[PDB]
């Protein structure tokens, strides 16, 4: 189904850097459709929930204070396969070992600073949306460019 | 002062188009800091109080018609100068008599679908924002990169 | 009306230097539809042809002979005032002359290397359309973007 | 040897998405030589015969009706290595699949909606540009820039 | 004569931003060649002796102070006009004035970070060259490319 | 340590390509510092010392004399792991095999003329930056952007 839907995040040091308008362009040259868009400074409660997976291990502190300590764009694309093309696009944890043509791979450099985030699997992009975003904020008439799809 | 702000706003055509990152980058080379951004499908109501100056002309009920047709992306950016330098990169109400350079200029070829919305001065700009966003939306603590202003 | 076609040519210069896919992309952005495109090594009588008004003067000499000195990629536009939309984006005569943002203004630095070549009035487009293209090698169903037009 | 060709050819989609300048751009900053350009919209026999090898298969069908269903911007590319290189550049046959900086990593979504065709192999480049284009279309004297080969 | 030479330095603000390779890959497009080139950190003597014919007036301090507040990339461009079409692409003293597509109208917001400085004459550029550049250092044997000029 | 540097240089086919600003463009955009810059033409006894390891081998009688036929940009970059980042992002040997989002890949068609030359190893990187460039043409306070690292 070409109604998957995934949860991008342009970090702190992504927006501080200007690279927000440049990442949404990529998303949508590629064909994904942005169901929900805002910007906001995360809450510990909400940097926590999203991070929870972490909450034992040690980065987990640095993971959650970063995120709250400046505005994060948040954002929801719909499309078939987005969750792992999103990815795919992003690149991998480490900037630096991330291949040329990926947003990690043109901008990043360190693991702590890696500008943006995205859903690893439908359960949890399911879950991340839910959790920035109210079912008012996202479009439900989506309809894509019919050129996309068969 | 360079805590001045506009509003702007992708319509429909613009987002339908893909250029909603396209437009956002303009703003963020340029130096301007993004104090609100969000992406909603316009009631009526905010239609026609947005576009009240016109509510006495003939095109006015095609315009609250489209605004209100699709997804708009409302966005805030804050800077020295910026509702006069804003308009002076969208261009001029006509797409095609749009200087190359500027985003209608280089995206536009009709008046009705002249891709976004830039406030025309700054007692528009602050009506503008606060019909738009929320005081809670909007982000206080701005600062902007240092080697922007002197 | 939005069926106005006009008629551009990347001369050899623009060829020779990979202007062709730079200069046809800023015309596919700006909303207008591709009708006809070739590449073809101009003949005297075609180069001549074209540029009749100028038969007269002593430059013509020079212009027929490097027009045809290599390949052209001919190419017709579709849309609303196309026409002088087209020429606004090519720049002036003078590319030393041409603002930043016009093909000549951005890649031009003499008058006889001007790499483009564009239509002048619809007058001269029809007849240059037809002096280059054949009419089977011309679109007639073009239908351009819903979003592009009112 | 350079005088290597490849056929290369922007479907229906990607033509009507707008990235027929893009996709040229590509090849020529490269450095490889455009030997032959023209759009056309493709009819059933030369659809089928482009495709014979799929007669056989289910999809065969679709492919011939989608090809047909628009205009295609047929070319030739000449090159070291070209062949290879195109297929290279273009991706691989699901775009979902295709890594960031390939084209259709970086603008497909759909596998029936992958906007390019390239040569499989020499065999097939030699086969398919003699389908596609007569002799009087294709360069004959190609000279390539000298920065470019050893 | 197309054996003109300009100044152009992009100032420490331009440096800190990243604009670097936007502004030399802008001269590049056009056609101007590099003819010298160097990243430097200006001494009070040499902003002093640059910034001359400002000497009396009030900002003057500021601007030798600003110069050598942090690495400065020099360099040089040969060709036809090029110093009057430098300036042309770099825009206006004022950065919210200089329009859409020109250097300052793109990144700039403050006159006193106005990102780049270019030759305002033949005169000055001859000057200037000797000041920031030994004689060893720019190329003697130029030669552009030969689609630029007739 | 974040201080690592690598050597990087634009060869004689690079800059006589226009590919200069393109190049620097691509690792200002990934957050390195250009600690040194500058535009020479290589000397027979800075090209051989500089590829020492391949005088044995028949090529480097065209190395040689090729890394001398024109100016080079020679420069130094900045930051963590950039030695083996830089690299990743030339690309590998043969620019053919190289991928697409690669200087190389995107870039070059021939070996002889691979465009860019990247340190292999931090042993490598400080031989050749003292090679190259004088203590005093490198800078010894760096300060790289707070977003960029933790
Ligand atoms: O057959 C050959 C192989 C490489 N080369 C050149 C290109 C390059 F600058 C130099 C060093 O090659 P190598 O170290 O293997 O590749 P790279 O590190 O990518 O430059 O050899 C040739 O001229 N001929």
């Amino acid at each position: 189904v070409n109604k998957e839907r995934t949860f991008l995040a342009v970090k702190p040091d992504g927006v501080a850097r200007g690279l927000v308008g440049e990442i949404i362009a990529r998303y949508e040259k590629k064909g994904f459709v942005l169901v929900g868009l805002k910007q906001l400074v995360p809450t510990k409660d909400l940097a926590e929930s999203h991070y929870a997976e972490h909450k034992e291990r040690p980065f987990f502190g640095g993971l959650v204070s970063f995120i709250t300590s400046g505005p994060v764009v948040a954002m929801v694309f719909e499309g078939k396969g987005v969750v792992a093309s999103a990815r795919l696009m992003i690149g991998v944890t480490n900037p630096l070992a991330s291949a040329p043509g990926s947003i990690r791979g043109d901008f990043g450099v360190d693991v702590g600073r890696n500008i943006i985030h995205g859903s690893d699997s439908v359960e949890s992009a399911n879950r991340e949306i839910a959790l920035w975003f109210k079912p008012e904020e996202l479009l439900t008439e989506v309809k894509p460019n019919p050129n996309l799809y068969e």
